[PDB]
């Protein structure tokens, strides 16, 4: 009663953002979507057209309660940060107040203080090249959009959160062990993120009593996964064959964990990387 | 319903076992206590004399419910392991079916299959001596009671548990980083426990579809903690001053995490060490 | 006989770069210095003036053999990457061929193929602000100069290295555990670096048979350490008081390890973070 | 000179003990072998009959030098620990001073203080059974012989060692990640060993100025490796195909690392697990 969560990084219903939204809904948490401008209008259209009606069903009792849907770009911290090419762009020209500070302000102006924050987004222009062939521009882009965006989101959203609020992001084990196709500095971005989760936990915990953790998810066939070089088909087959738990990993499996970590039940957990991957991370040798 | 939990390692209401019991009770889980014979009688008398009535209060809306109390010694796998001296000992003479196998059979005969199992016990004859000064007997004692007991509980209880059951144990960071005062091969035992948790997640996940995880708890002033000599006041004071979250760590804080890991909501987590310690583990240098 | 090492990141003799140069010298490795342009001329002047003569003494037998000293800026991958403000800058206008590709070319043109590479440099414009107050520009700068620079150096220098060559960089435990004054995204930069060391180890090992590792050094009172917010005086006092080995950490302590990892003796070690810190990293609770 | 190393765990020339001996010999270190009584006689006869002559060749410039060969059983701390049956056993009846304390005293009486100590031994009665199926006796046997033996060697040998001495042992990644086939509580034992290495680095560093580290070696086809059942050919084949460095892992590869960690050149390293495994440990998914 009175819980609000902003979920940054929803493009459709096949990702972890949706799975997190669903499980939170089971707890009656009011959901707000942060949607990347290039895919905002298409998302809105699909929604209006009922494409997601089946995916919104929680069970016999209720449908997902989406409070709001807002364009959100993690590339830009403030209004001042947008360049001419973006201002003049087909998809952006028709929207506004989609930088991180603007979204924080706008949510606060519409619904007040919130208490749950979800970072569920990543990007890397050069993800299809291996680390050794990644440019400076490509590397920094991955860190900017996949790691720095977490820090920015915290800096701006903490002003509009209640004490004892909770924050999560999503990571991948490629930060810790070598995953060949996970290129473009995504492995690097994820390494920074897991470390940043610790440092942030210190500052937010001491200064605001706010917790932050990260979930290291197993493979899910989402939009962005399909962008990597079959990679995702391999990851999923391998996981289902060699993980300790031979079960299909679902986005709601991550969602049920996200929900717990965002609740008061996990009051004593902060700065952690929690693995939700059917135990795959524990294996050395495939058997 | 049909949720039954066996909690192995309860002697009073001051430890993590009680905190886990209270939190599980809040979710309507049936609780069965396994009590070490040296303190079983004192436990029962206190209970009967209503000495724990206060401690069983949940909401003031609700009160803890305990299905059964059973004598239990995690030193003994089967009846045939019990040495003549122990079986005739003043505190054991009067008790029956207290080995790991017998307690498994007993519970199964009385209530059928269970779906939740808690290892919440440790012991070490030589905990007061630092590692270098620990004898072979002392070290092996510590591993036998604090680590092997977990593997044995698993071997015998997996026959009385349903698929998708969950198992948790409790550990301490001294396994990964040096804590002077944590002697006797206790650090050794917790390191083995945390490694055995992975190995067992493999076997139990593939063969039985059963999860196992361990919680690395922060300092609580329990009965056993005081037996370390003072050490625990130091640990508590240090934790409350330097942890990211500066709040008093409660037994029920661990309880609610335990409860989550035991429920179906952590379906995709297995073989992990989950830290519930106000984030202290993430720190390097104090302030 | 015939070993050449390029050391990127020498400003004076109080850092780890110098300590590495010294120990390598003991093995008769030919040393080449990569010196950051802003401090190139001052370094050259001090050298010419004999300020380092005492610091170059190895022992009774010999003086350090410096093959060459070159301006080197890790901010720039190629000639194309330099902007007008830098081209027009007091200290830069008077030098050339100081981008990473130019240095690789120039060394190769002068001395041929080399077999030992050392990354011993970091920078972060906003190091004095905590992570939460660090800007995008500040964060990315730290990653650009402290982490991406390693990848670039490998991409360009592998063309001019022999099979079985070896590469190292320097890191700090702040990537793994929270160190309060280590701000500006340096903790983040170091986290990316340790992870990048793994990914690089894969690519360089499979494609070129080249090894790469990173040394996680304890505190040394160097130029850059003095830039952090007494921090370094605290770090050193604490380390000398609480590390398992109560001895002054010397730059040559790191140098002797760097030397081993750059030699054939460590033929089977790659992608590792090796701690050289008098064991400090193993402690949880100060005693 | 005055460098003397005791190597505990040698039965033939096919293990890591021999490889460590050869590498130490190359540095003019005096070698003393501690040989388990069940294979001591067979070892001596082979040696005397010149069966190891080939294996002792270093450069063809040089040949291994062995100061002494001693019967040694790491099961027994002192003479008073030896059970009547063992002392009268056919293979033990003829031997004397083979406990940890007696071998320490003996070496001290014969050669004075030593500065290098190698634990290169492990055993487990039930290694063929997976963890879940390991008995209490088997598990405790594995910890007693493979882990406790290290602590005991330390306690008794620290009296016959000089300050700035160094101690190494050998471990395997199955402590940290799951390796099916590594049964008997061997994984448990290696996890305890790796934790005890930190705890002992603390005590030994502060009280004696003595270092201790452990090497996590990749697969070598030793005598003991074949006793696991095949398991080791599998491990080797997997390692040579998937490791960053695709070259055959040799015993002397471990030897040279051991030699570095035992020398004064690793003065600032203590309590670490150093991986010498062609970088396999850093990988997540194969190709
Ligand atoms: N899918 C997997 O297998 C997997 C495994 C581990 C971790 N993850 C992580 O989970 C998170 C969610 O991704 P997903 O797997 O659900 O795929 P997804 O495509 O559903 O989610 C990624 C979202 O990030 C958004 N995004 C990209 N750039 C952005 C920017 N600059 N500003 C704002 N939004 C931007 C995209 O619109 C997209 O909706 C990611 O951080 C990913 O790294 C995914
Ligand atoms: N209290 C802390 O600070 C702390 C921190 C980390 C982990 N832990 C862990 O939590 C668990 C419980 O300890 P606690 O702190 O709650 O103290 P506690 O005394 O409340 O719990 C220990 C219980 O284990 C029982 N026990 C001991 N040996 C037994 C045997 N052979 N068979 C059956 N039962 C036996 C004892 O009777 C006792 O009731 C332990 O595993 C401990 O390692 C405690
Ligand atoms: N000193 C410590 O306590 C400590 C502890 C752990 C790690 N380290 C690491 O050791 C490495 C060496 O630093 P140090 O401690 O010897 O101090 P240092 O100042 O002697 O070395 C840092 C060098 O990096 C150079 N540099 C900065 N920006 C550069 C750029 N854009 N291009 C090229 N060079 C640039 C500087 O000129 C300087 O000489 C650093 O990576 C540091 O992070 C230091
Ligand atoms: N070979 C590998 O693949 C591998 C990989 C990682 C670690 N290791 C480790 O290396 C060490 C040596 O094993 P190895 O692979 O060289 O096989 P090995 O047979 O060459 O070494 C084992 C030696 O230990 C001796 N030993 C056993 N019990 C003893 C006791 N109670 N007292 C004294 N000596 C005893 C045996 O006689 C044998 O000579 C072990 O600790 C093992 O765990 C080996
Ligand atoms: O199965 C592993 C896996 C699949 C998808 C992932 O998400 C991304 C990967 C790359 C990029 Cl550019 C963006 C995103 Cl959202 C991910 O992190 C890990
Ligand atoms: O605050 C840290 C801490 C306190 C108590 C603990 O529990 C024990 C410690 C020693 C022994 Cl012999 C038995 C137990 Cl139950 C523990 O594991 C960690
Ligand atoms: O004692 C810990 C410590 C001291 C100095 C360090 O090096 C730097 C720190 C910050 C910046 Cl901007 C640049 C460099 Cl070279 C470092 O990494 C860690
Ligand atoms: O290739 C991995 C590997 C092979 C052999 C090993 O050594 C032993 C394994 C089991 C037992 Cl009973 C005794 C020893 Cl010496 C080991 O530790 C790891």
């Amino acid at each position: 009663n009175e819980d609000i969560c902003f979920i940054a990084g929803i493009g459709d219903t096949n990702g972890y953002g949706w799975g997190i939204a669903k499980e939170l809904s089971k707890r009656n948490v009011k959901i707000i979507f942060g949607i990347w401008p290039p895919v905002y209008n298409i998302f809105m259209k699909n929604y209006k057209n009922g494409k997601f009606d089946n995916d919104m069903i929680i069970d016999k009792d209720k449908k997902m309660n989406i409070l709001d849907m807002l364009p959100f770009d993690a590339s830009f911290d403030t209004a001042n940060d947008i360049d001419e090419e973006t201002k003049n762009n087909k998809r952006y020209n028709m929207l506004q107040n989609y930088t991180i500070e603007d979204v924080a302000n706008l949510i606060h102006q519409k619904y007040g203080k919130i208490n749950m924050l979800v970072h569920s987004l990543a990007n890397a222009k050069e993800v299809q090249k291996d680390l050794l062939n990644t440019s400076r521009k490509g590397y920094l882009d991955a860190l900017s959009k996949s790691s720095y965006s977490l820090i920015s989101l915290c800096k701006y959203f903490v002003n509009i959160m209640k004490p004892q609020s909770s924050i999560i992001s999503l990571t991948y084990h490629a930060s810790q062990k070598v995953v060949p196709g996970y290129g473009g500095g995504m492995s690097s971005a994820k390494a920074a993120l897991e470390s940043d989760t610790r440092v942030l936990a210190y500052h937010l915990g001491r200064n605001y009593n706010i917790r932050i953790n990260t979930i290291s998810a197993g493979p899910l066939k989402s939009r962005a996964a399909t962008a990597i070089n079959t990679f995702i088909d391999y990851a999923i087959e391998y996981s289902e064959k060699y993980a300790p738990l031979r079960q299909k990993l679902l986005s709601t499996d991550i969602g049920s964990v996200a929900s717990f970590l965002l609740s008061r039940e996990s009051r004593a957990i902060t700065g952690q990387t929690i693995y939700v991957d059917n135990g795959l991370n524990i294996m050395f040798l495939p058997d």
